[PDB]
């Protein structure tokens, strides 16, 4: 089929990078503008192994430790991008309850999940390790990846691996 669409969630914790990150893969600039997110939409349009896609990615609200998992994020969503950054351990902890409660939420599904660590390029205020990150993305079962909002080719294979673990699945 000529062209696929898919849905892609990205969720996590506030300012780790997530409409930056998804920014930069749409357009391709890095702003710098701090603006919190209510929601946004972008339709980009992507080719991953010769199959060209129509990815639908929806940029969540940062949420924590206690706040609702959204139940429409529950349904028809393809792939979920699990984003911390790697300069906050809040970031890191909070993940873990988000993907607990997404997992929940979902029932049990074959949903493709990947766990990005944002901001690699902040090397002086890196406080996880990519090793820590990696090991999570391991219990998952999940795919992992580090990347910078500012360095559009990683922000680029974020993009790509999940919809490469999506088309694995299905
Ligand atoms: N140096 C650097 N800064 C980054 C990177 N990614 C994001 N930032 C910065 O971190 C801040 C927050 O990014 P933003 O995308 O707004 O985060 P968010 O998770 O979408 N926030 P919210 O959940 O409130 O909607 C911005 O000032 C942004 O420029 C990165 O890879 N490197
Ligand atoms: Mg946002």
């Amino acid at each position: 089929p000529q062209s696929k669409s898919r849905k892609i969630a990205i969720l996590g914790y506030r300012s780790v990078g997530k409409s930056s990150l998804t920014i930069q893969f749409v357009e391709g600039q890095f702003v710098d503008s701090y603006d919190p997110t209510i929601e946004n939409t972008f339709t980009k349009l992507i080719t991953v192994n010769g199959q060209e896609y129509h990815l639908q990615l929806v940029d969540t609200a940062g949420q924590d430790e206690y706040s609702i998992f959204p139940q429409t994020y529950s349904i028809d969503i393809n792939g979920y991008i699990l984003v911390y950054s790697v300069t906050s351990i809040k970031s890191f902890e909070v993940i873990k309850v988000i993907h607990g409660k997404l997992l929940d939420m979902v029932g049990k599904v074959q949903i493709p999940i990947m766990l990005v660590g944002n901001k690699k390029d902040l090397h002086m205020e890196r406080v996880i390790s990519y090793e820590e990150g990696k090991a999570l993305a391991e219990s998952w079962n999940a795919a992992f990846l580090e990347s910078s909002a500012k360095e559009n080719q990683t922000a680029v294979d974020v993009f790509r691996r999940i919809i490469l673990e999506a088309e694995k699945l299905e």
